[PDB]
């Protein structure tokens, strides 16, 4: 049975952190139990006060990252409080059958349901809400996150060597379609339902008004930067459930990258910029060699700097003059 | 000679089916003869009656898939009836020299021409019309399809193991640019030529009005779904001659995928969502493990659910409770 | 030291040519010195007289390609004449640390600075201007080019065999955002600074007005075609610092392609159409087998034929009838 196996509970943590877990494991399959509560709310998504009638898993954008090993069974309890207004569900791209779980988790406000599925394929996978007749709206409103399924003996390079990371960070990139008035000012709506008709008009143009990391412009900049040390190896998980993106680290590289996100395939190395297909999650490894501030962004630079898709990584350590050196500071010709 | 070799004729079949053929073959090179007749017509492309002044190879969108083995010679007779109004030609991406065949097949209404080219490279390749001064228009109006060139000893995995499919289905994804009036209603034109000027204005915005599989919204849904059985392996051929797309199977995966479409390269596995570059055809293999209805779509979900790029696969068989199981149906908290 | 090593100077050449260099080298690391002067100017970017208030490295779009071997140190002297109006800098994606060099090269009009960085990773890399608060504008105005870092023992295939090229050509693809008036005519500005506000409005739509190869519509067509001979192998370097593109050679293929551009990874073969992620440079090898005119373009065909992203290659040699042959010229049915 797929049931009899040990059952364990995981306590989910908010982006950009990832809950504690082991990379390689000497241990057999288990049933990992997770709980997620849906939360509809109006959020401030920029520095000028623009608002979004948003829909979330666990109150954040993106939803939390769930991590298990290849072979485990995922047991998710999805709860939809009576304070919400819309029906919701989940679609795990890492699962097999019934529209990824969506058919078995239709949950109206005040209901809950429990689904179990075998995670028999390795990689980072997107999960998202997908209620019949309104999938694009719930996804674009914030309902997505990642499931990471690690190979039981950890991540490997192309020749089979072991690859380790010291920390993992999870970034969700969201293309947002906030309507504008005649003024040229973004609209504010009193209820979620009221935002609907205008939002679908903007969606159909295919031109986002804002593209943000983790829920807002500047979520991961300045004081909210990601942090690391030179010599530390970081796993950067990047998901985009609806639209393509092309991540890049200014002053760094993707040492080892799975741009399609599936760990059974060999990774590519030394990438300047990688590509995550809308509807998927990818992963990149990097080891910091120089201290200082780094920017992590979508390298359509108008999308990064005008629309919002950019973040910071602040790195501690000692400068290395052999890698890079200013021989002549700026001066008069 | 490349001529002396046996000559054989193939009878072309309409999408989404593919004409009978062998995967591995113990047999030498041959000259495969195919005939295609161009057909200009006005087609209904949605469920609300919107019309398109369309241009086709053999009366369908996409044109039929032609399948040969690596080493064969393709011998195509292109016919352009006197009832059409425009000159046409063909450009095979699988061919070498003279703009892919386009320079040797310029055929005015009432003319025909015969081209022969060696298919010396393995994979799925796009073919499309390409008349000087109006290529984008003929392509966007429906003139494209796929040529599949199989390795003589069939498809293989990365370690060289044999890979087989039970059935093959061919999907053509078309980005359409139908002008709108002041009303906000799509225009209807009496002739093909009359549609031209407005259509090029819409094309230049780069925003399609509709994105459809095989000629219309709902072509492959409900009663027109693709069909399969659990334990059956299907080859899903996907072409897009002008614009990128990112195919995904809800509740399934791409077991083995050639997203750039060329069989001499190793395939990737366990993909949630793959990517077909505009101007190319890719291929994915999957084996059904669970019965039920599956959706096959472009995972920019606004493109799939608002603009039309989505289809269904209806699968017969027995549920497998170990893969997925509802432990607690929806109920009150 | 990284200094003590021999120092050598390279004389930069204009696109589409690449300065003389060796592929494999039996020689150790050196310090290669290069000099680039920034040049702001108004350029004519089409055949109808449209103008662009452009910004360049060395007076061309794209900037010149710099080529070194893996292990060398790049020593760039960046000069910004007193005749320019804006501050500039450089960001090498091939470098590690301080925003790719951008923090150490901030150069106001009338200043110069010298940076040295180790090129420890193999491939074609984009370099671009990136001044704080205005990066998208300087990039989109023309400030980008490629750095090619060759493996010390040359390019290799997947099984390790040596791969050689006879000539290399460098193509920069630029998405341009030239504002339009009420008339429907493109605006002309007296100064660079005056173009700014309108340009950022057009950028935010994400819809280029023009997409060109090397600075203008028709830069590489007709009399300006690239040239080759049958039996010759060409390396086609393609960079796009802001926006995706999907290169294709009509009548040819990418024999061996590094679409993500990094030489330590195995290349893919027999590609009809490849993909360069915005923010990166890729490379493809091809050997001409048939004489005649070839087109090299972005296979979103509206982008290629309406917006400008298309070029020509004129090939000398003898027709090969086995590859392709017209058996029946166009004639009456
Ligand atoms: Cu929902
Ligand atoms: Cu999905
Ligand atoms: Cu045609
Ligand atoms: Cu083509
Ligand atoms: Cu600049
Ligand atoms: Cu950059």
């Amino acid at each position: 049975d797929a049931d009899k196996l040990p059952h364990t509970k995981v306590t989910l943590v908010a982006p950009p952190q990832v809950h504690p877990h082991e990379q390689a494991t000497k241990s057999g399959p288990k049933v990992v139990e997770f709980t997620m509560t849906i939360e509809e709310k109006k959020m401030v998504i920029d520095d000028k006060g623009t608002t979004l009638q948003a829909m979330t898993f666990n109150g954040s954008m993106p939803g939390p990252t769930l991590v298990v090993h290849e072979g485990d069974y995922v047991q998710l309890t999805l709860v939809n409080p009576a304070t919400n207004a819309m029906p919701h569900n989940v679609d795990f791209h890492g699962a097999t059958g019934a529209l990824g779980g969506a058919k078995l988790t239709n949950v109206n406000p005040g209901e809950q349901a429990t689904l179990r599925f075998k995670a028999d394929r390795s990689g980072t996978f997107v999960y998202h809400c997908a209620p019949e007749g309104m999938v694009p709206w719930h996804v674009v409103s914030g309902m997505s996150g990642t499931l990471m399924v690690l190979p039981r003996d950890g991540l490997k390079d192309p020749q089979g060597k072991p690859l380790h990371y010291d920390r993992a960070y999870t970034i969700g990139e969201f293309d947002l379609y906030i309507p504008k008035g005649p003024d040229g000012k973004y609209k504010d709506y009193a209820t979620l339902a009221e935002s609907y008709g205008d939002t679908v008009q903007v969606m159909r143009t295919l031109t986002p008004s804002h593209i943000v990391f983790n829920g807002k412009v500047g979520a991961l900049t300045g004081a909210d930067a990601l942090t690391a040390k030179v010599g530390e190896t970081v796993l950067l998980i990047h998901s985009q459930a609806n639209r393509d993106t092309r991540p890049h680290l200014i002053g760094g590289h993707g040492d080892w990258v799975w741009e399609t996100g599936k760990f059974a395939n060999p990774p590519q190395r030394d990438l300047e910029t990688w590509f995550i297909r809308g509807g998927s999650a990818g992963a990149a490894l990097y080891t910091f060699k120089q201290p200082g501030v780094y920017a992590y962004l979508n390298h359509n630079l108008i999308e990064a700097f005008e629309l919002g898709a950019a973040g910071h990584i602040k790195v501690e350590g000692k400068w290395n003059d052999d890698l890079m050196k200013q021989i002549k500071a700026p001066a008069p010709i």
